[PDB]
């Protein structure tokens, strides 16, 4: 009907991913800061993929060819955001790869941790996105791929996530936990970005508010 | 997917129904108690329509052959409910008749009030449901018709309603109307108030009305 405004779908996580979310959100791991490197790493991969598409087909860049990553603290909303103009993600991408179908890394990473491995290796296993929950109690991912409309994924690690229906790219917004408000202070962010982005080939912009 | 647990669609009300809702949720009408009579009347109607269908096809009753209306106050959630095991409503029924396709009585009832008609006449116009908002700031309608799955309609008179659908078949044939009462309308949860109100307009109700103790 003309009067329709929106739709949200709630899905359960695949069991291993649910387990990983619980473990991460509850862990006493003492080096929580690692989340940012992972989010940035993921943006760089997103940007790489659209870049490779552009080599055969320049049109994919649209009217946004300058690829780059931006970090956005928000003291008022108590949220930190990592955004990119990379390839971005379709609904299927979000539903499949960010919830319902787990790759081999979910289990392996949990098995590595059980055998005394370190949380900082999480990226290697293809599940470092989920390190957001070390500092966050809710994560909101808004993305647009050139071949789909934009969508909003959101989860509080409560066993489920929603899918609700912007320019090409992705925004990862973290609702910070009560004790993790240090990741809104700009001096902290500057030193953290510079610590692990020596070899990221895209400019990383720290937006001031 | 295996993992799908529910959907909710948000619709805007058709203009005239939105107007009716604004007016009712804001009116300074004094005799707010008339809503109960109305919701009960509606439950009676639902019961009639299935009872009738059972004369030719008795299988429609399922495993609930006794048709009746129950009234459930809830002091904790601050709600009041009117249930029935009637014919129930499909998704289309809820969306069309309870949101997006206005019947002639919507505009007409408003025109009648404009010309000095009273809010107690609302039932003649086929819009007595919306009288719930005399005493409620939110209303949730849960319904199951034999031809569809269970749906949940909800609105707070903010210009929009929702239609939610879970795979969990908790519902059996019928409908439940749940009113989240306004702060100054907590008198409609006390048993002594409900007992006198039900009796006051349920002589010509052709079914049994059961007031539930919590
Ligand atoms: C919101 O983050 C990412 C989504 C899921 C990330 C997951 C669940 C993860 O934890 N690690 C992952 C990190 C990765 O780098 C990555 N892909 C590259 C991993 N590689 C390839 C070989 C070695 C490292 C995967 C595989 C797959 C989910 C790729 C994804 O879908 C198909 C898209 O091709 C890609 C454009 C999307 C992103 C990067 C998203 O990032 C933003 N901003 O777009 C991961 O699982
Ligand atoms: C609380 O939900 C009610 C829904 C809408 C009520 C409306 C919009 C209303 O305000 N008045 C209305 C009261 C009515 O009595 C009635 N129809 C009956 C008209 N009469 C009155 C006496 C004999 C025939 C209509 C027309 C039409 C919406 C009927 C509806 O078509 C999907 C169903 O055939 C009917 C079974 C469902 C109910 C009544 C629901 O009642 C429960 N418990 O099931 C109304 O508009």
């Amino acid at each position: 009907n003309l009067y329709f405004q929106g739709m949200t779908e709630t899905f359960a996580f695949q069991a291993e991913i649910n387990q990983l979310m619980s473990l991460i959100i509850n862990t006493f791991y003492s080096n929580k800061e690692i989340f940012l490197r992972e989010l940035i790493s993921n943006a760089s991969d997103a940007c790489d993929k659209i870049r490779y598409q552009s080599l055969t087909d320049p049109s994919v860049l649209g009217e946004s060819p300058r690829l780059c990553i931006r970090v956005v603290p928000d003291k008022e909303n108590k949220t930190l955001t990592v955004e990119d103009n990379g390839i971005g993600m379709t609904k299927a991408d979000l539903v499949n790869n960010l919830g319902t179908i787990a790759r081999s890394g979910t289990k392996a990473f949990m098995e590595a941790l059980e055998a005394g491995g370190d949380m900082s290796m999480i990226g290697q296993f293809g599940v470092g996105f989920y390190s957001a929950y070390l500092v966050a109690d809710r994560v909101t991912v808004t993305s647009k791929n050139n071949s789909d409309e934009s969508y909003v994924w959101e989860s509080s690690a409560g066993g489920t996530f929603t899918i609700t229906s912007m320019k090409r790219g992705t925004r990862i917004t973290l609702h910070l936990k009560e004790d993790q408000m240090e990741y809104l202070e700009p001096r902290r962010l500057k030193e953290l970005i510079k610590k692990h982005s020596e070899f990221i080939g895209y400019d990383i912009e720290l937006m001031v508010e």
